DNA sequence: GGACAAGTCT
DNA sequence: AGACTTGTCC
């Protein structure tokens, strides 16, 4: 019952933050997160690294959500999607259990389960949430997108953010997080050209 | 039974050739022809009409079959098609009687038949000949392209050529026209690039 | 990692 | 029409 899902930053009360995995500043990079900008730069299928952040353990049963949105608030009510030519094409929709319709992914899970909005039409991925492994304190979970953020008539060329929520069995929002997500080809320049971009303006 | 369409010239006997109207020298019109390179200009799902120079009228029920082939001899086998992207756009191929995978089709003529080869699966558009209209001695064909030059999944930024064959209700090529053919959203500076590319090179 | 290429914003 | 943008070649 929520048609536009609120983008809204709220750290729990359990501190929800996300951070990531120091990026190879390298303009080679598969991935790269510009904190100044707070925006995620990815490249399409190549896997995407997320940390999260927990202070306090939360009831188990809870889980972590992840639902792309639009940012235009032009284009906020529509539900973000594969570009059509993506939803078809046999690269990598083929021998995935994820649908060919979600543009993000989860890799390496099984309990990972995909779910469409039956009144929004939201496409988003749950994943139960795990305890930080044995020695460290971060979880980590890692995330694909499926469509570049140029695809043609799928997000053309307008900006999306990526949501993190951390919801409960029951879905009451604790924690939600949220960052701006742009798929590329050259993370690595872009996000360069996005920063300098940002000062001389 | 034709696996690689030949795209080289044969005039037939009825001295076959093709040439073009106004070709609007300003940079804004929707489509312009190159003799001196020999390429056709034309903005995508704008109409191209092409003047067809008949000189000794054809056996009756004779027709005309463009059919789009791929220049870079490594794709030339590959079957030219509209892109997976525009082969599910709303935009056009949804009220149109043309396939929505077919890249060329004819505007304006119910006659018009679209075919796939069964064996080679090549795209093609077939209409009957028609005389030159009352006083005229030009015949013309709109020919329309679904697809730019560089489109995702489709004709991804290799080149093309339009092959317009004459042949008779059997089938046998009779005569057959050929010219490069590329699709994109400004075909005047394209062309001025290409046609200065030209001399220094 | 630089530069070309080509669709689109303004 | 000029220029930016962004995927892709080299
Ligand atoms: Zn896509
Ligand atoms: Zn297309």
């Amino acid at each position: 019952h929520e048609f536009i899902p609120s983008n809204t930053d709220y750290p729990g009360p359990h501190h929800f933050e996300v951070t990531f995995q120091q990026s190879s500043t390298a303009k080679s990079a598969t991935w790269t997160y510009s904190p100044l900008l707070k925006k995620l730069y990815c490249q399409i299928a190549k896997t995407c690294p997320i940390q999260i952040k927990v202070s306090t353990p939360p009831p188990p049963g809870t889980a972590i959500r992840a639902m792309p949105v639009y940012k235009k608030a032009e284009h906020v009510t529509d539900v973000v999607k594969r570009c059509p030519n993506h939803e078809l094409g046999r690269d990598f929709n083929e021998g995935q259990s994820a649908p060919a319709s979600h543009l993000i992914r989860v890799e390496g899970n099984n309990l990972s389960q995909y779910v469409d909005d039956p009144v929004t039409g939201r496409q988003s991925v749950v994943v139960p949430y795990e305890p930080p492994q044995v020695g460290t304190e971060f979880t980590t979970i890692l995330y694909n997108f499926m469509c570049n953020s140029s695809c043609v008539g799928g997000m053309n060329r307008r900006p999306i953010l990526i949501i993190i929520t951390l919801e409960m069995r029951d879905g009451q929002v604790l924690g939600r997080r949220s960052f701006e997500g742009r798929i590329c080809a050259c993370p690595g320049r872009d996000r360069k050209a996005d920063e300098d971009h940002y000062r001389e303006q």
